[PDB]
């Protein structure tokens, strides 16, 4: 320690910026000072980062336990472990997976134990088009009108890549249908509650994504009309397609930034491909000190 500084957006503003952070030097208290701010203002930028992917695995180690992609085509070739947006070819070659992540979603929403921090650790940045939305789904929840909130009270969800899974290389000339069998297979849905407790800030989460959550379940475990998840869709903000909504929050990043987020509060999505510009990102997922919610 001795030079990290991190400011706080004022009030309720999501995010905070964090200046002179070096992973391999920051104390005990620092690395709690930054998760703190992770769970409280939500999206952490940590300014100044020019990292190998080594050292980027290395930071995220520092906060806790990387996961790799269960799919390894999204990995990067030198470390298992981060996981490569690219549509840049390197020497020809295709890195990584192009066009992730274009609809609404949690990180690893569809599998049983989601780590709860995800790190973003921007390459090669769009000049016009650059940034990620985010909705705070704990601060959603609390602005849904009463009613739905009751509605809600006692259902869980299901959750689900089978919508947004990509073919793989090794895919082709199979029959379709053996895919989306193997997909349910290897990832079947996830049942999760609708909402859950934040540990770390005690908030009500409202826990679903236009791009994960395929169905909502009563309190006695039969499915309820998808009408309900339409309109907690679109109470969210997740239907605007203007991305003018209230809940919506454009973040934006510069060369040199390194994003870090709390995934159990937000869900987030990349803008629409209004100009063709290139992206290349590197993502690390950690699991923290404790599960998503304490049912897990
Ligand atoms: C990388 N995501 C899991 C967000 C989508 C890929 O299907
Ligand atoms: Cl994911
Ligand atoms: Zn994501």
């Amino acid at each position: 320690e001795g030079r990290m500084q991190i400011d706080e957006q004022p009030g309720n503003a999501i995010g905070a910026a964090v200046e002179g952070f070096d992973h391999a030097t920051a104390s005990d208290a620092d690395i709690d000072a930054l998760k703190s701010t992770i769970y409280t203002k939500k999206i952490a930028v940590l300014k100044g980062q020019d990292l190998s992917p080594q050292q980027f695995l290395a930071l995220g180690k520092r906060l806790g336990r990387p996961e790799a992609y269960y799919e390894p085509m999204y990995q990067h070739p030198e470390v298992t472990e981060i996981f490569v947006s690219s549509n840049v070819p390197e020497n020809g070659k295709q890195i990584g997976v192009p066009k992730t992540g274009k609809f609404w979603h949690a990180d690893y929403q569809f599998m049983p134990d989601p780590f709860g921090i995800t790190l973003i650790y921007p390459q090669v940045i769009p000049e016009k088009n650059r940034g990620t939305y985010f909705i705070d789904m704990g601060r959603a929840y609390d602005r849904l009108p009463e009613d739905l909130k009751k509605e809600i009270s006692g259902t869980y969800c299901r959750h689900s890549v089978r919508k947004y899974f990509k073919i793989r290389p090794h895919d082709v000339y199979r029959p379709i249908s053996e895919i989306i069998e193997e997909v349910e297979r290897k990832t079947p849905a996830v049942v999760q509650p609708t909402t859950f407790t934040h540990p770390m800030t005690g908030e009500t989460v409202l826990y679903i994504s236009e791009g994960f959550t395929v169905g909502i379940e009563d309190q006695d475990g039969k499915p309820l009309d998808e009408e309900l998840l339409k309109r907690l869709f679109d109470a969210t903000g997740q239907l605007d397609e203007s991305f003018e909504h209230d809940n919506i929050h454009l973040q934006s990043f510069e060369q040199g930034d390194l994003l870090v987020w709390d995934n159990r509060s937000l869900i987030h999505r990349a803008r629409h491909t209004t100009t063709p510009e290139p992206t290349v990102s590197y993502r690390v997922t950690v699991h923290d000190e404790r599960k998503l919610h304490d049912g897990i």
